[PDB]
């Protein structure tokens, strides 16, 4: 049907992943989501029964990501762009090992960086930017996005 919406988003999040908590999940999501909406003139709204905008699904490097990237540390996931259905969703190389709060890899940073890329505009391409394709594991209590970044979002269509 007629699609055109710029405001609110709705989003969905997997099984809760097979090991990954969902409580973890559901934090981790929920803090993200704050992060990109306060700092965006667009609402989001998660959701669990109706088609969504933002899907987050986990899977394994297989049905794409370059020829099935890792499964084991590296990337944590990616997102496409618009479109419907399965655009604007994203993949988290489940097969590796995530940790919730500590130890590794945190899913408030793949959640954020995730996210973003549904919504958020382009990349800035800078180490230091939470974009940028350069992986690098920081626990989200040093997770700070700088004023001019989040005002440039925030200030442009909104
Ligand atoms: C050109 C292909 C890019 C692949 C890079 C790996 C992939 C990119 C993506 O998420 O879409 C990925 O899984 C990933 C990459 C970077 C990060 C991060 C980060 C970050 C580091 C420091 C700080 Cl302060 C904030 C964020 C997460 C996932
Ligand atoms: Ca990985
Ligand atoms: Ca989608
Ligand atoms: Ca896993
Ligand atoms: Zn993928
Ligand atoms: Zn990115």
């Amino acid at each position: 049907g007629p699609v055109w919406r710029k405001h609110y988003i709705t989003y969905r999040i997997n099984n809760y992943t097979p090991d990954m908590n969902r409580e973890d999940v559901d934090y981790a999501i929920r803090k993200a989501f704050q992060v990109w909406s306060n700092v965006t003139p667009l609402k989001f709204s998660k959701i669990n029964t109706g088609m969504a905008d933002i899907l987050v699904v986990f899977a394994r490097g297989a049905h794409g990501d370059f020829h099935a990237f890792d499964g084991k540390g590296g990337i944590l996931a990616h997102a496409f762009g618009p479109g419907s259905g399965i655009g604007g969703d994203a993949h988290f190389d489940e097969d590796e090992f995530w940790t919730t709060h500590s130890g590794g890899t945190n899913l408030f940073l793949t959640a954020v960086h995730e996210i973003g890329h549904s919504l958020g505009l382009g990349h800035s391409s800078d180490p230091k930017a939470v974009m940028f394709p350069t992986y690098k594991y920081v626990d989200i209590n040093t997770f700070r996005l700088s004023a001019d970044d989040i005002r440039g979002i925030q200030s442009l269509y909104g």
